[PDB]
């Protein structure tokens, strides 16, 4: 077959209170305004104004700063293992200052937005001694509880150094996450101590009170999970993790933050979370969330992108940045799906980091936006953009007001915006080979007056480089999307476009969740409340984690009526993953839906777990699809 991608301009897609595409969520980096690299060694002279202004292009994240100064400050005479609280003052009180003298920064606050986090150490309290040769108190009563130390210097340190922007200071923080990848440092590298889970999560708990007493509008947030692998020893892992956080410290944050990272080339092996298996981990989170808190607390994603192990101890290449960008395209049009529940996206690339550079191995920092002139053959030259510049000019002027696309192969994602004259129609490509699309443009009268083609694509495959190829068209009724390629469509028609109907998507939620498979015996899962029009469309989500050879196909029912499962899901089979974790996304006959809804699932086999039922719900405010 080919695939059919169609657009409609002039319906709007509405999903909750979301109707737009939102550049400072979505099209940032791992950065501040303020960096000292900013200045220095460039090609460009003034590159602020090249990348964050002409880009438009947000920020960021930031540990260091916070870092340097807990482990300079002195340790509270009147009390051992805390910091003093006039020596914190004072140190932070100099950071300040010079943040108020930076005035070439200022005017670049309006594309800032920082998400502040400690790094895990000395930081969390496990008696690693600061620089000044202490280590923060390790005590956990009904008074001083677990962290409480570590809380008072985050909650001090945030209302000590921060203003209000300029001559002030810094800007305060949006977000304050607690601490980076905690369980990997206490669980899962190698020789971790393998220290209390549960007393991590209380720590969350006690670290944002702590945060709040100093700073009581501050939202704060957690695990920071840098690998939310849910459906490991049989969903122990879920079970040991994500629930107990939800259940110890869920209700007391303000937002909840993980990490995602493709492996494309982990010992030769590809496993992705790009497709069916990041829907699987998030609406985990949410379906749980909304049997236990019952609201789901809004995502952040702090990182995300490709980790290039095979490539991580080799110089800097193209490809290497290829791998990187082809991951975060996918990703984000999966998060611009869920754009009421994401409350930050940032994909994980660092501006240089001169000091990243190991001058004993040669090996430069794996994720920057610039690079030397002259690498990979030598770290020397004056410091030029790397091909993750690629993905910013892809995404150069998306914004405007969402509007409905669909695609007979869920291999294929796409999405569009309309903002006044221009469209942008941004298609995605999930599948291991070129996809021939036919394109259809509907809801307008006179045809474009202009087309611009970005097309980002792989040329030479294995070790060869990224292109971004920008054209002029007159017409593009088919257009070959190449291998894990990303374009952005940007028609301009010569009046407003105009936008007169309305989708509203509504994800509605199961009373239970992760329910063992046995072979033949039903599993029914019940979705209530729904509210229907009189014209939509609708979609089961159904999250399955079992073993590879077991079955993807059960036997549905929907109140009584047998749905088909199709053979193609969004991405890959998942071979090189231990087992299949990922939702199968099943349209379903809107007239067959009602208030209270009946989901029965029958596997011929044994084994694995359905871990959510979900559904979309998509209502028309007219007969769009003319039926
Ligand atoms: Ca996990
Ligand atoms: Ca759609
Ligand atoms: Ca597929």
């Amino acid at each position: 077959s080919q695939t059919h991608v169609q657009l409609n301009l002039n319906v709007k897609h509405k999903l909750g209170d979301v109707t737009e595409f939102n550049r400072p969520k979505f099209i940032n980096f791992h950065a501040t305004i303020n960096e000292n690299y900013w200045d220095s060694a460039n090609k460009i002279a003034d590159l602020r104004d090249d990348l964050i202004r002409k880009y438009d292009v947000y920020v960021g994240r930031e540990t260091g700063m916070i870092k340097t100064v807990l482990r300079n400050v002195k340790e509270d005479p009147e009390r051992p293992g805390f910091a003093d609280p006039d020596d914190l003052a004072r140190l932070c009180s100099q950071n300040k200052k010079r943040y108020v003298q930076n005035t070439k920064v200022h005017p670049y606050e309006k594309y800032s937005n920082l998400i502040l986090c400690n790094q895990f150490s000395p930081f969390y309290p496990d008696g690693t001694k600061t620089l000044k040769g202490w280590a923060l108190s390790q005590k956990d009563t009904e008074d001083e509880p677990f962290g409480t130390a570590s809380g008072e210097f985050y909650g001090r340190y945030i209302k000590e150094y921060f203003g209000e922007g300029g001559e002030s200071g810094e800007p305060k923080p949006g977000f304050c996450e607690v601490i980076n990848e905690p369980l990997w440092d206490i669980y899962d590298k190698p020789k971790a101590p393998k220290s209390s889970i549960t007393k991590l999560f209380e720590f969350h708990s006690t670290i944002a009170a702590q945060v709040k007493k100093f700073n009581p509008d501050m939202k704060v947030g957690g695990y920071c999970t840098a690998f939310p692998d849910f459906e490991l020893q049989n969903f122990g892992r879920w079970n040991a993790r994500w629930k107990q956080f939800i259940d110890i410290a869920g209700k007391d944050m303000d937002f909840f933050t993980i990490h995602l990272y493709d492996f494309p080339c982990k010992d030769g092996k590809q496993m992705y979370r790009k497709g069916s298996n990041m829907e699987a981990t998030m609406d985990m989170i949410e379906q749980y969330s909304m049997i236990k808190l019952g609201e789901v607390k809004p995502l952040m994603i702090s990182e995300y992108s490709a980790q290039t192990h095979d490539y991580n101890r080799k110089p800097w290449s193209p490809y290497r940045d290829w791998l990187r960008l082809k991951s975060t395209n996918s990703m984000l049009m999966q998060f611009m799906e869920r754009t009421d529940n994401i409350c930050y996206a940032m994909p994980f690339a660092m501006l240089k980091s001169e000091w990243g550079y190991n001058p004993k191995t040669g090996l430069a920092h794996t994720a920057r936006m610039l690079r030397r002139e002259n690498e990979p053959e030598s770290f020397t030259g004056e410091y030029v953009y790397s091909e993750l510049i690629k993905f910013y000019q892809l995404w150069k002027d998306v914004k405007g007001t969402r509007v409905e696309t669909n695609c007979d192969n869920p291999d294929i994602m796409c999405d569009a915006y309309v903002d006044g004259k221009n469209v942008y129609f941004i298609i995605n490509n999930l599948d291991f080979k070129p996809v021939d699309l036919n394109l259809s443009v509907n809801g307008t009268s006179k045809d474009a007056k202009s087309i611009e083609v970005r097309h980002l694509y792989l040329k030479g495959g294995k070790d060869g480089v990224p292109i971004l190829d920008v054209y002029d068209a007159k017409s593009l009724d088919h257009f070959t999307l190449e291998t894990e390629a990303t374009c952005v469509i940007c028609y301009n028609f010569d009046r407003k476009v105009k936008i007169n109907e309305t989708m509203e998507e509504v994800k509605y939620y199961a009373t239970d969740y992760l329910k063992e498979i046995a072979a033949g015996k039903e599993l029914v899962f019940n979705i209530n409340n729904v509210k229907k029009t009189e014209y939509g469309e609708a979609v089961i989500r159904l999250g399955l984690g079992r073993n590879h050879g077991l079955s993807l196909l059960p036997e549905l029912l929907v109140n009584g009526k047998k749905v088909d499962i199709p053979d193609n899901f969004r991405g890959d089979v998942q071979k090189d993953r231990a087992s299949f974790f990922g939702v199968i996304e099943v349209p379903v006959d809107y007239s067959i839906l009602k208030g209270n809804n009946t989901i029965s699932l029958k596997f011929p086999d044994n084994g694995g777990h359905v871990s959510t039922v979900t559904m979309q719900i998509f209502n028309f405010s007219n007969n769009i699809r003319g039926i």
